[PDB]
């Protein structure tokens, strides 16, 4: 699927929507 908030993420476990990957998935301020 993708990866939630506080998940680790990578290429291809991307962060779910409105957030970015840093290593975990981080709310995106925009
Ligand atoms: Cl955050
Ligand atoms: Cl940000």
């Amino acid at each position: 699927y993708c990866q939630k908030w506080m998940w680790t993420c990578d290429s291809e476990r991307k962060c779910c929507e409105g957030m970015v990957c840093r290593l975990w998935c981080k709310k995106k301020l925009w």
